[PDB]
């Protein structure tokens, strides 16, 4: 059996990220002792294995590929995605608007199959989609991701520590409830992150912030800000067709949202543009 890697192949090389709930490294994994082995990601995690066992049903080329675990409280091994996430890639390298599109859709495609999967990723993110050799996207850090009972839409989570929330729909800040619609939200204010080519300065938090005038105030008065109609500026040499694309993902009630599967064509019309 391939998914058992035995701690005693697995040398180390770097730190990667924090994940949510667990630290990120890079190692090498050389159990024939060959020489060279393979390269793969460890997530050390801290029902705090969930990430595990949701990842081990999902086969997609778009999201991170499982590849087993490590025991002596365990172990994630997961495909190692060479470029790491957006959120760095894209502030150092000049990219194409079409590109930038090109990406987009790819995450739909994911996050479509993960619906489709009966999951929420609760934290979808240019910090958490990595790029591979081809440019390929793959969405990575399941931390908060939650299987969504059948018969249901939404699942409600009171949080412990920190949340992404400038990237959450009102339902989830106001009441704690997480529809797949609240995936569509947070993919829209990915979908700015992409168009500001992740420039924090322009970042959802600074942004947001800006609009108030921190503190523990902040949720309450951010619910009333999104909840009053205001949203993030339409980046700059962002088309107007884009724009309105994410304004509707932005929908403050959720079941007027679009879905991914909807997202899908409606972006290959759009890249298809430039
Ligand atoms: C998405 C995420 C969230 C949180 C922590 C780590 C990652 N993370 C980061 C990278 C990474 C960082 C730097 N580089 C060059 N690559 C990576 N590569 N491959 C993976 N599976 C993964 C990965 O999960």
């Amino acid at each position: 059996d391939p998914t058992v890697f035995h701690k005693r192949y697995l040398k180390k090389i770097r730190d990667l990220g924090e994940g949510h709930f667990g630290k990120v490294s890079l190692y090498c994994y050389d159990p024939t002792n060959d020489g060279t082995g393979e390269m793969v990601a460890v997530k050390a995690l801290k029902g705090w294995k969930q990430e595990i066992d949701i990842l081990r049903t999902l086969y997609h080329e778009h999201i991170i590929k499982y590849k087993g675990c490590c025991e002596d409280s365990l172990q994630l091994v997961m495909e190692y995605v060479p470029l790491g996430s957006l959120r760095d890639y894209l502030p150092r390298h000049s990219i194409g608007l079409a590109q930038l599109l090109l990406f987009a859709q790819q995450i739909c495609e994911g996050m479509a199959y993960l619906h489709s999967q009966h999951y929420i990723h609760r934290n979808l993110a240019a910090r958490n989609v990595l790029l591979d050799n081809d440019r390929l996207v793959k969405i990575g850090d399941f931390g908060l991701a939650k299987a969504v009972p059948e018969g249901h839409e939404y699942y409600r989570v009171r949080e412990d520590g920190d949340s992404p929330v400038f990237w959450y729909a009102p339902e989830c800040l106001k009441e704690y409830k997480f529809y797949y619609a609240s995936d569509v939200w947070s993919f829209g204010v990915t979908l700015y992150e992409l168009l500001t080519h992740c420039d924090s300065s322009q970042s959802p938090p600074t942004k947001f912030l800006e609009l108030i005038g921190q503190g523990q105030m902040t949720v309450l008065r951010l619910t009333e800000l999104l909840e009053r109609g205001e949203r993030l500026p339409r980046p700059d040499k962002c088309p107007c067709e884009v724009y309105h694309l994410m304004k509707n993902c932005w929908e403050t009630e959720a079941s007027f949202r679009p879905t991914f599967e909807n997202l899908i064509p409606i972006l290959k019309t759009v890249h298809e543009k430039y």
